[PDB]
């Protein structure tokens, strides 16, 4: 009876959508903890004196610990701050050293930052200093207006991935290249899986806005939305309203 059919497509739309909704959530509180812990960390920074940070030996003394405690207490992979002259404190998880060898002003992390007065997020990218996938936060610190370096935070993209899988419902997250990036099913990622009709059911609804669609001449039923530069997504069987 179409009364109850659309009873049930009613509740598990809200279901869906809670779902969907909890995944967004989820991907929000990881970048503003790293953002706040990113914020705090400049603070510190730029609380020091001038004297404390305008020798080479000063930066590696004072602000070297800074970016070790730090770094532990969110156990991030590295922490360092970049100088205008090309080198950098790195504090990588395995005292901070300044190094010289690692070019430090062609890399986004640092070219960003200082284009921005934001916190600049990076999509994820191989870590060169560890080689694993990191998504990177970096600051431009500044003390009484003028440039002291550039900050960079570097947090496994795997972290973000494992809270996104623990997530209640068939919920996935794709990257700003609409390649699957993080899922509840560890098999949606395959490589090979096609999401054109998911993607292209997003494209034709927008946010939030449940939808059908087909999988192997099945009904399935959907949601996608933006968050920041990903795309989550959660889908069913449409059974629920079906059978
Ligand atoms: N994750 C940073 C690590 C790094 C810091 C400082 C200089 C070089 C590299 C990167 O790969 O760019
Ligand atoms: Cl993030």
């Amino acid at each position: 009876d179409p009364f109850t059919k659309t009873s049930l497509y009613e509740s598990t739309l809200k279901n869906q959508t809670d779902l969907l909704k909890v995944t967004q959530s989820t991907v929000e509180d990881f970048r503003s903890t790293n953002q706040s812990f990113t914020r705090a960390l400049e603070k510190d920074i730029a609380n020091l004196p001038y004297q404390s940070l305008i020798t080479e030996e000063n930066i590696i003394n004072n602000v070297g610990p800074i970016l070790k405690y730090y770094r532990h207490s969110i156990n991030a992979l590295n922490v360092y701050l970049g100088l205008n002259n090309g080198k950098v404190l790195l504090s990588q998880k395995s005292m901070p050293e300044l190094r010289d060898d690692l070019d430090i002003k062609t890399k986004d992390w640092y070219q960003e930052a200082l284009k921005t007065n934001d916190i600049f997020v990076t999509p994820a990218y191989l870590d060169t200093v560890l080689k694993q996938y990191v998504i990177t936060y970096s600051k431009a610190i500044y003390k009484d207006g003028k440039i002291i370096g550039v900050l960079g935070v570097d947090i496994p993209s795997e972290d973000l991935q494992n809270l996104v899988a623990k997530t209640p419902g068939n919920t996935f997250l794709f990257d700003q290249k609409n390649k699957i990036f993080a899922a509840t099913n560890k098999e949606l990622l395959n490589p090979s899986i096609d999401h054109s009709p998911v993607l292209n059911a997003y494209k034709l609804n927008g946010d939030n806005n449940f939808f059908s669609y087909k999988l192997n001449n099945e009904e399935r039923l959907g949601a996608c939305t933006k968050v920041f530069a990903y795309t989550a997504c959660i889908t069913e069987s449409a059974d629920i309203i079906n059978k």
